DNA sequence: GGATGTATATATCTGACACGTGCCTGGAGACTAGGAAGTAATCCCCTTGGCGGTTAAAACGCGGGGGACAGCGCGTACGTGCGTTTAAGCGGTTGCTAGAGCTGTCTACGACCAATTGAGCGGCCTCGGCACCGGGATTCTCCAGGGCGGC
């Protein structure tokens, strides 16, 4: 299974960014601070075979 | 042997404590009215955490020259000191007037209260001016016919 994760904050979005980092799980972000390239960009790496 | 240095005692000066007195202003006691605390309702502004898109401001880098700063010379203007003058400072005259303080009288002026009403705040209707739409007058581009030339 693959997951989305959706939350009402972009810190606790932080929160979660760091513990899949310490934990070490190959996770993709998006928020209102990320632009429409990069946003582009992670939604066809998440997309790809 | 005479006079000088020093210690203890006595009279006088002076700031401080307590006593006395007035008086007037603060405190005690009582009453009352209203200022403010509390309550409920309604509505609008502010808070925190986000997103999206525009765009002009902020940031960064780099070259260069204008300006800040240091040094040096110089000459003038201010500091310093002394002798002389002068006017400030103090004490003094001599009267009159201004002003603080106190007491007294009175009167016009402002506080206070009730009734009234007319000037301030909000909305509604209309006009002045600006703007949207329809119709008439004026000017520009174009398609076709007539005449001339060539094989």
């Amino acid at each position: 299974h693959r997951v989305l994760i959706f939350s009402q904050m972009v810190r606790m979005l932080d929160i979660l960014g760091d513990y899949l980092s310490i934990k070490g799980i190959n996770f993709q972000r998006l928020d209102g601070t990320v632009p429409s390239a990069q946003r582009r960009i992670s939604i066809d790496h998440f997309n790809s075979p």
